[PDB]
C-alpha cells in the first residue's frame, strides 16, 4: 500500500486500541499496525521527494519506522499476554513517534 | 503457516543471508525471516501441547519468539541502510537464540 493507506491503518487501529476491551482486540490491533509499519518503511515521502535514499532526511526517516515497528512489537508481546491495560499505555506512548516524524516530514 | 513451514523459512533464509552480496538481498530474506517468526509467535509447539497457554513453558516459547523478532527487526534496519557485513555479524549472532528455543521446545 501506499504511505497515506498505511497511515490511516496505523490512525485507525490506534483508536480500536484505545476503546478496545480485550486482548484479542488489542492484538489484532497491534498485528495490523505492524504490518503497515513494515510496509511503510520503505517508502519515499512527498517532502523528501527529491533527496537521495541515502540523504541525513532520509537515513533519519527510515530510523522513526524502525522505532516505531519496535514500539509496536514490545505492545504486541504484551497483548499476546493478556496484558490488555499495559499494552494500551504502550500504544499511548508510541503516539510520541508519531507525532515527532510528522513533526519533520508530513 | 505451520511452526514447521515457518522454521524452514527461517532456515533458508538465514543461509542466504550468509552467502548474500548486496544489501537487496539481505534485506528481503530478513522481510521474509520477520514474516514468519511472527506467524510463529502464536504457535502452540508438539512438546507443549499437553500444557496451558498461560503455562511457565509457554510463556518461555512466546518469549523466546519476541526475542528473535526484535533481532530480526535490528538487523533488518541494519540492511535497510546498506550495512551488509554488520547485518550479516547480526543473523549470526541470533542463532544462539534459534539454538536456546531448539535446547528446550524442539
Ligand atoms: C502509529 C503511529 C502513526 C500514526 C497513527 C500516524 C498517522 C498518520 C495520519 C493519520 C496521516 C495522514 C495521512 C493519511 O493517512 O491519509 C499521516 C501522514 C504521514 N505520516 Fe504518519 N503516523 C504514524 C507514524 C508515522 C511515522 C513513524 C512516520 C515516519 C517515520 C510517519 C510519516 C508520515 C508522513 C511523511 C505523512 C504525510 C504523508 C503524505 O502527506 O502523503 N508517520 N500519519
Ligand atoms: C532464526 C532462528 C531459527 C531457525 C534458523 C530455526 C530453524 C528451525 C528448523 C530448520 C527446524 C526444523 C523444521 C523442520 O524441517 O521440521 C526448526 C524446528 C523448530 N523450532 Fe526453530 N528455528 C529458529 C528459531 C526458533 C525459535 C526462537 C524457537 C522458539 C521460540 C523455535 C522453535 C522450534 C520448534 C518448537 C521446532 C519443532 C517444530 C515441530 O516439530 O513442529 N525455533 N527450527
Amino acid at each position: 500500500a501506499d504511505l497515506e493507506d498505511n497511515m490511516e491503518t496505523l490512525n485507525d487501529n490506534l483508536k480500536v486500541i484505545e476503546k478496545a476491551d480485550n486482548a484479542a482486540q488489542v492484538k489484532d490491533a497491534l498485528t495490523k499496525m505492524a504490518a503497515a509499519a513494515a510496509d511503510a518503511w520503505s517508502a519515499t515521502p512527498p517532502k523528501l521527494e527529491d533527496k537521495s535514499p541515502d540523504s541525513p532526511e532520509m537515513h533519519d526517516f527510515r530510523h522513526g519506522f524502525w522505532i516505531l515497528i519496535g514500539q509496536i512489537h514490545d505492545a504486541l508481546h504484551l497483548a499476546n499476554e493478556g496484558k490488555v491495560k499495559e499494552a494500551q499505555a504502550a500504544a499511548e506512548q508510541l503516539k510520541t513517534t508519531c507525532n515527532a516524524c510528522h513533526q519533520k516530514y508530513r
